[PDB]
C-alpha cells in the first residue's frame, strides 16, 4: 500500500506521497469569493476558486488565506482545501492510503483534536499521525541535536532539542514573520508611487518579496552604501506593462528581522530569540546548540540569511565559540523531506492514530 | 413557437427570425408625417409613413427619428415600431413566440419597466427577455473577456467584461458618435456650397457618410498629402443629377472620433477612455483587457480603423504590452448574430421574464 506526506505549510501546503524528491502539489491556500457582477450566461464558474486557479484568476475574486496566525479560520473552506488536494491535485481516495499530518510547535487547544476527528469523520481516514513542522526538519538535516527556526508566512518558531529530547523551558514562538514582513513592504513600496492596496493587490508583493529583497551584511554600512547614486536598484516588471524600480528599502524591508523596531514590536529578533533560548537551557548542552543551528521555511533563503544571523550571534557569543548555521538547499520543501524519511522507518507505525482506538477512545492522548 | 431575436439598434432597429444568416428587416427607425397640404383626394396613403417608403418618399414628409440619445421619444411611436415590424414585415404574432429585446448599458430608469411593461400588456407576448447590447458582441466574436465598443448612431459605449464579469466602475458611455458626425458632416458639406439643413435632407447626409468618408492613419501627416494640389476628390451623385466633389473635408469628418475637439465638448476619444477605463481596473485583468479589445456596430465599419486605434493605444500604453483588436466582417449584425447564439442555448430559458411571473409580481427584478 501507499503513504501520504502532506504538510499543511503556513505558505505553500506541500503535498506528495512517500519519496523520492518533492511534493506533486504545492500551492498558496488561497480561497476566493467572486467580488463583481456575473454577467454570462452558462456560467461555466466554479463557485470557489482554491490556488493554483485562485492566482491565475486575481483581481475578479476576493483572496482569503485560511490560516491566521497559526489557526485555520473555518472547517468550511478547510474540508475545501482537503477535497480539492485529495482529488483533482493527487488524485487519490483518502480510504486507500494512512495519512501522516503536520502541526505547529506552540499552538492552542483545540485544534489537533478537532482536525483528527473531522478529517475522521468526513475523509474517513484508516490510519494518521500528525507531526509538529521543526520535529521533521532533524530527520531531513540528519541531526538529533540542535535548535530548530521553522520561519513561514506568518508564523515563525525556534525550539531546542537535544539527542533526542526536546527542552520545555526554551520554546520560543515568533509570529514575527512572515506576513507581516509582506504588510511591511507594501507599506515601504508606497514611497515608490505604485501602491497595492487590496487584498489581491498583495500576491504580487509577495513576488517581489521572494525575488527582489536580500537580507545585508550590516545595516549602517548598507545605509552608507545606498546613500551613494550610483544604482543598486532593481528595477521589477508589473503585468499591465510598467516597471517599478526599488532600491534602498530593497534591503529595509527584511532586516525587520533581525530589527523589529520597524514593525514597533515589542518583541525581540531572531539573533536575540536564538541567544536568549540558548542562554535558558543547561551549561553542557549550550556547547552543542552551537554549530548545530538548523534553518528551515521558504522565508529562510535570502541571501544574508544565514551570515548576517551568524555574525550578529558570534558578537553576542563569547570568544573563539565554534558556531555554523546550517543552511541546506531548497529548504522550502525541508519539512516534507523530514516527513518522507520519518513515517517509512520501523517500527513503532503502533504509536500511529489508528480507527480501532479511535473508535473507542476518539480524539484523547493526541498531545 | 421559436424566439425571435429582435435588437433595439441605436439606429437602425434590426429584426429577423432564430439564426443564422442576418436580420430579415433593418430600417434607420424613421417615422414622418406628410407636411403638404393633399389635393388628389382619398388618398391611398398613411398617417405617418414608416420604413421603407418613408426613405423613398423623401422631402414630402417630416422625417423623426424615436430614438433620442438612447432615450425612447414616447411609447405612441414606438409601439408603431414593434406594430408596423411583426404584422408588416416579418408577419409573425407576438402571443406565439417568446421574444428578445435589447437595451442600453447605461441609460434611465425606468425605461427599460415601461418597456417591457408596455410590450407585455400591448403585444401580449409570452415570455421576454431584456439584453444590454454591448454583452451580446462577446457571444458573436466568440469570446468571454475584453472592452465592448458598440458604436451607433446616435450613441456609442464601452463596457469591460472579464471571464465572464463585468466591472461596473469602468464603464463608459460617450453620446459622441454618430449622429453629431452626421451633423458635424453636415456643416462642413455647407463648406463645398450645399446648404443642406432639413430633417428629412439629414438623411442623405448619413449615405454620405457611409460611403465616402474615410479614416486615416496620421492626421498632421495625411494634413500634408492634402497640402499637395494633386486631388484627394471622390465623385458622389445626388438624386437630383448633381455631381458633389468632396476631398479634404472627406478625411477630416470621421477624425471627429478620435478628435472630439472638432465638436468641442469637453469628453476625451476613444482611444482615451479605453485607456483610461483600463488603468481603472485592477492590475491583474489589465494584461488581458489588452488585445481582447473587440470591436462591433455599423459605425466602426470604416477602414482606417482598427489601425488608427492600434497605433494611438501603443503611442499611450507601456512597452512590451501586445496590443491586437478583434474586428469581424459585418459588424452591423454583431449583436444580431450574437442574440441568435445566446437565445438558441439551454438551459436558461427558465431565466427569462415569462406571463406567468408578470401576472405574479408585475415589472419587478427587471435588472
Ligand atoms: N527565494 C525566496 N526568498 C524569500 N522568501 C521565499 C523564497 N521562496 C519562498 N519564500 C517564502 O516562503 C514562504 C512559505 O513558507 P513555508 O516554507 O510554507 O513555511 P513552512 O513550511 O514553515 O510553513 C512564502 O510565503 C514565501 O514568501
Ligand atoms: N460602411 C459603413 N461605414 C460607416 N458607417 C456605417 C457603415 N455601415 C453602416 N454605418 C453606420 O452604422 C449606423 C448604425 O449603427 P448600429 O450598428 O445599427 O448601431 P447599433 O449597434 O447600436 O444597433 C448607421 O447610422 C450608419 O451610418
Ligand atoms: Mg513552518
Ligand atoms: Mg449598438
Amino acid at each position: 500500500t501507499t503513504a501520504l506526506v502532506c504538510d499543511n505549510g503556513s505558505g505553500l501546503v506541500k503535498a506528495g506521497f512517500a519519496g523520492d524528491d518533492a511534493p506533486r502539489a504545492v500551492f498558496p491556500s488561497i480561497v476566493g469569493r467572486p467580488r463583481h457582477q456575473g454577467v454570462m450566461v452558462g456560467m461555466g464558474q466554479k463557485d470557489s476558486y482554491v490556488g493554483d486557479e485562485a492566482q491565475s484568476k486575481r483581481g475578479i475574486l476576493t483572496l482569503k488565506y485560511p490560516i491566521e496566525h497559526g489557526i485555520i479560520t473555518n472547517w468550511d473552506d478547510m474540508e475545501k482545501i482537503w477535497h480539492h488536494t485529495f482529488y483533482n491535485e493527487l488524485r487519490v481516495a483518502p480510504e486507500e492510503h494512512p495519512t501522516l499530518l503536520t502541526e505547529a510547535p506552540l499552538n492552542p487547544k483545540a485544534n489537533r483534536e478537532k482536525m483528527t476527528q473531522i478529517m475522521f469523520e468526513t475523509f474517513n481516514v484508516p490510519a494518521m499521525y500528525v507531526a509538529i513542522q521543526a520535529v521533521l526538519s532533524l530527520y531531513a538535516s540528519g541531526r538529533t541535536t540542535g535548535i530548530v527556526l521553522d520561519s513561514g508566512d506568518g508564523v515563525t518558531h525556534n525550539v531546542p532539542i537535544y539527542e533526542g529530547y526536546a527542552l520545555p523551558h526554551a520554546i520560543m514562538r515568533l509570529d514575527l514573520a512572515g506576513r507581516d514582513l509582506t504588510d511591511y513592504l507594501m507599506k515601504i513600496l508606497t514611497e515608490r508611487g505604485y501602491s497595492f492596496v487590496t487584498t489581491a493587490e498583495r500576491e504580487i508583493v509577495r513576488d517581489i518579496k521572494e525575488k527582489l529583497c536580500y537580507v545585508a551584511l550590516d545595516f549602517e554600512n548598507e545605509m552608507a552604501t545606498a546613500a551613494s547614486s550610483s544604482s543598486l536598484e532593481k528595477s521589477y516588471e508589473l503585468p499591465d506593462g510598467q516597471v517599478i524600480t526599488i532600491g534602498n528599502e530593497r534591503f529595509r524591508c527584511p532586516e525587520t528581522l533581525f530589527q523589529p523596531s520597524f514593525i514597533g514590536m515589542e518583541s525581540a529578533g531572531i539573533h536575540e530569540t536564538t541567544y536568549n533560548s540558548i542562554m535558558k537551557c543547561d551549561i553542557d548542552i549550550r556547547k552543542d546548540l552551537y554549530a548545530n543551528n538548523v534553518m528551515s521555511g521558504g522565508t529562510t533563503m535570502y541571501p544574508g540569511i544565514a551570515d548576517r544571523m551568524q555574525k550578529e550571534i558570534t558578537a553576542l557569543a563569547p570568544s573563539t565559540m565554534k558556531i555554523k548555521i546550517i543552511a541546506p538547499p531548497e529548504r522550502k520543501y525541508s519539512v516534507w523531506i523530514g516527513g518522507s524519511i520519518l513515517a517509512s522507518l520501523s517500527t513503532f507505525q503502533q504509536m500511529w492514530i489508528t480507527k480501532q482506538e479511535y473508535d473507542e477512545a476518539g480524539p484523547s492522548i493526541v498531545h
